[PDB]
Order: structure tokens, then C-alpha cells, then sequence
């Protein structure tokens, strides 16, 4: 179980990212990337793409929600992050989840 | 749907989306009827005229990478030589994926 998640859940999440060409990269961070996760741990993803806007963000969130995954998926936009502590962790401990 | 979780349905649809030769994906068998249970197999017939053995093998391998609990049987419509099977696919088949 990569990041503790089954392979089909990873491919489904990756599949929604493929639907949007604006996503250059998808970065996994938090407990799943650290290895300090549990079964109830959330899935923290950070998408990189300057063309990404609020209309896209809500569209990915809606499609991921329709997946009905047991774990919560918090999706973020890198160019939107205002927290320097959050950014430092993403750039230091981030894992390459998906490439365009 | 069909006693399947949503993320598994999309994951299977994901593989089908990756191949332009696939026109439709028809789900038959225990699923699409009431007989299926937990652990029943996934019977899928693909429609296309560009599809052949090399694609077929590749799609099955890509779904093997999914590591699904249920066994997935993939068939090509233009290769079904059992008329009773083909009649049932037209009779009770439910459209799983469309271009």
C-alpha cells in the first residue's frame, strides 16, 4: 500500500488530475508522505499550475468527493498558499504524486 | 452501482478512457443483474473495431495494476464466438463506459 492507500484509489485520484491540463504537478504532503499516517489520516495534496483557478479547484474537489473515498482529501493550490510554514513543508517533504 | 464502490468504477473507466479504440464498455454477468454478491466477478465486454489482442492484453494488465479484489474478465465483442454469450450481452448488458 503506497502511502497506505490501495492502488485503485491512487489511480482514481491521478485520473481526476489527468482531466485537467493546467495541473503540471501533484504533490503529496503530510502524514502520507511522511509515513506517520494512520488509516484515518487525510490525503493532503498540493497542485502546481499557474492556470489553476477557483473554478478548477472546486471542480476537482467535486470529482474527488464523488469518488466517495474513506479518507478526506484536502486539495490545495501552491500559488495560493500564504502560510510559509506550510510551504516549507511542501517543498521539503513533498512527494511527486502526479506529473502532467 | 452494480455493488461496486464509486472509486473502483471510475478507476476501471480510467483505463477505458486511456484507449481511443474503445467505443463502449458493456458490463454483463452476475452484475447488471441481481445475482451478484460481494466477491462476484466483473464481466466487461468492450466494443470497438480497432481493438485487437495487443490492446486487450495491455488493458487487462493496466487493470491488474489496479489490484482490485474482484476478478475482471475482459472480452472483445468482435471476438465473441459463443452466440449465447453475445445474445446475453445485448440482452442484459448495461453501458459502463462511453467515449
Amino acid at each position: 500500500h503506497l502511502y497506505g492507500l490501495p492502488s485503485h484509489a491512487i489511480e482514481a485520484l491521478k485520473c481526476v488530475f489527468k482531466e485537467y491540463s493546467q495541473i503540471d504537478n501533484a504533490i503529496l504532503y503530510g502524514s502520507r508522505a511522511k509515513g506517520t499516517y494512520h488509516q484515518g489520516s487525510d490525503i493532503d495534496m498540493c497542485l502546481t499550475g499557474n492556470l489553476l483557478g477557483i473554478t478548477e479547484l472546486l471542480a476537482i474537489e467535486n470529482k474527488i468527493d464523488d469518488l466517495l473515498l474513506p479518507w478526506k482529501v484536502d486539495i490545495s493550490l501552491k500559488h495560493t498558499i500564504d502560510n510559509p510554514d506550510l510551504l516549507e513543508h511542501i517543498e521539503r517533504a513533498g512527494i511527486l504524486f502526479y506529473t502532467k
